[PDB]
């Protein structure tokens, strides 16, 4: 099929263009060192192709709509469970996933284009907001019989990935902090998730 | 005195260094372009002088010892407040200060130095956790008589900084959104510290 060969090409600028930024660095490498490698699979591929930045967040797409599916999954199957289980599933699998290697070299990415004056990443987070995890989050609330967890959802879904994420990916990415071995990760969400249902007066 | 002299022309190259870093950009800057704005009051001033990530730091020491000693004073000053009373004084004090363009700006300056490979960044911080605001949370914590607050005081603090800061701060100096007005920032620091004390589950 003309369109398999489509994506076949697109999968791989893609897979190039990564390994560029893996291996020379995301500054380091130009479109045109993209190009150069990715032979006579680009010509002009331009979609979201234009441009380096445009490819990293194609690239940046197919990771968050992996690891949605992937936080859905061990949330999808659970048996009616209280949301103290669905918030200590959704925390491993959303934790874990922000304890790779890999969350922080994008991290790493993102960070340095704080004064990138094309704005792709703006128009990245505006229009891939219904692509974010917290969304499962924010779903589970309104399902809830409770008037203030339904009319916060959005909010609380914010403030418990925060909670779980936050001092951490931040120090991962700038200093390179290390990551949270399992154990620790099953921790922090335990703490967490008891902090978020019950307070600290108990 | 020599002494006054001395820490007046310290003062001026930072004002220097400063003026530059909001006019010209962090970026754009070279120490150079300092050291010739400084004038006769630099020659080799080179203790936290060295460059212009030494500069950078030495400037935000200063901001933030303002920002403890002011947060100390509306936490200091409180008739033995519950719980809740230094929390909502802290929080107030707290994102008060991340919701000045300042906040941002510096933000992006630190963001920027992500391959930074001198590692000044994590110098400063290593060096520094001492004149972080927590400290003072952290300390009303162990005050406490909770032996869940007191063996968890610097997670704890730590938790509540973020809760407040978190996903904000970041979006502000990633992608430009807009800070918060007071009445918001009253807000956000309410719904936190409820959460914080009481969970979710009420
Ligand atoms: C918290 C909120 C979205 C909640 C969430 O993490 O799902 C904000 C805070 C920082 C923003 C994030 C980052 O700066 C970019 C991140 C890329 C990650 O692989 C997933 C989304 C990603 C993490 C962004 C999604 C969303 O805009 C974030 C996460
Ligand atoms: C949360 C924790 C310290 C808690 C605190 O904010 O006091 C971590 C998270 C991000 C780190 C911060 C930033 O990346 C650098 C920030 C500079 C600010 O003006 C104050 C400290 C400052 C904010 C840092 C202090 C501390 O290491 C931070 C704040």
């Amino acid at each position: 099929t003309p369109s398999q060969k489509v994506l076949a090409r697109q999968e791989k600028i893609k897979a190039v263009a990564l390994e560029l930024f893996l291996t020379k660095g995301y500054q380091e490498t130009s479109l045109s060192d993209i190009i150069k490698l990715s032979g006579g699979s680009y010509s002009n591929i331009y979609d979201g192709f234009k441009s380096k930045e445009g490819l990293f967040f194609e690239i940046l797409d197919d990771i968050c709509k992996k690891h949605f599916h992937l936080i859905y999954s061990k949330t999808q199957e659970i048996k009616n469970g209280t949301l103290k289980e669905i918030l200590t599933s959704f925390g491993l699998a959303f934790i874990e996933i922000f304890n790779q290697p890999e969350a922080v070299a994008f991290g790493k990415i993102i960070y340095s284009q704080v004064y990138d004056k094309d704005r792709h990443l703006a128009n990245w987070i505006e229009n891939n907001q219904q692509n974010f995890s917290y969304n499962i989050l924010m779903g589970f609330f309104k399902q809830q019989n409770n008037s203030y967890m339904k009319k916060n959802a959005e909010k609380l879904a914010v403030l418990f990935c925060t909670m779980l994420k936050e001092p951490y990916h931040h120090l991962n990415v700038l200093i390179n902090a290390p990551l949270k071995n399992k154990k620790e990760q099953k921790e922090h969400v335990e703490f967490v998730v008891n902090v978020f249902l019950n307070g600290i007066n108990s």
